[PDB]
């Protein structure tokens, strides 16, 4: 009888809120990165599974590990992390192992644009 302790009922105690993305996720993550920028909105980068450690740029992956630093102009987090170390929970779960595997094998994205501009 695996009772576990996660999915049962709401209101854990009082402080533990449901989630509130635009309160402790979007602004929280970004707040750790800073107004500074490089490619896309730091929030997008964080959504994939990234979080700054106070210092600008220096950001590490969640759970899967692997610290990323010195990003490259115009780059997505999904493909980036997936290549360096494809082992994220939400990432793999999102588009399944099939999608993650596809990335780590051949070039993807940046296609179907009339005629490469
Ligand atoms: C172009 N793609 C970019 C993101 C990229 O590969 N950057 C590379 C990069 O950051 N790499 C290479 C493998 C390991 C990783 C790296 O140096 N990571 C450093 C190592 C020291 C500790 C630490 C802590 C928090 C965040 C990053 C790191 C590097 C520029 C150092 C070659
Ligand atoms: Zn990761």
């Amino acid at each position: 009888m695996s009772d576990a302790v996660s999915s049962d009922r709401n209101f854990p105690n009082s402080t533990n809120l449901p989630r509130n993305p635009s309160m402790a996720d979007y602004e929280a993550r970004i707040f750790t990165f800073g107004t500074w920028i490089y490619s896309v909105n730091k929030e997008q980068l964080a959504r994939a599974g990234f979080y700054a450690l106070g210092e600008g740029d220096k950001v590490k992956c969640f759970h899967c590990g692997g610290g990323l630093t010195d990003w490259k102009p115009s780059e997505d987090p999904w493909e980036q992390h997936a290549k360096w170390y494809p082992g994220c929970k939400y990432l793999l779960e999102q588009k399944g192992q099939e999608y993650i595997n596809n990335i780590h094998l051949t070039h993807s994205l940046e296609e179907c644009l009339v005629r490469t501009t």
